[PDB]
DNA sequence: GCCAACGTTGGC
DNA sequence: GCCAACGTTGGC
């Protein structure tokens, strides 16, 4: 399976209430901090800043 | 039928 | 006016 990019952290939190409980978020926070929500916004970023090794198949947003 | 990507909003 | 919660839905 897939592991957590270099640098990068993995967040998953489980919806509580609502008619989406039980349901779980995943998010990752880059090594400079910034927040993604989407492997879209994701794959985005890394194409912008010339990233030839992190592929956006490498971020697991399935939990 | 139902969930990825994003949308809304109550409660500070 | 911002944000962590959950809501909405296009399109597979």
């Amino acid at each position: 399976r897939k592991s957590v990019p270099c640098g990068w952290e993995r967040v998953v939190k489980q919806r509580l209430f609502g008619k989406t409980a039980g349901r779980f978020d995943v998010y990752f926070i880059s090594p400079q901090g910034l927040k993604f929500r989407s492997k879209s916004s994701l794959a985005n970023y890394l194409h912008k800043n010339g990233e030839t090794s992190l592929k956006p198949e490498d971020f697991d947003f399935t939990v």
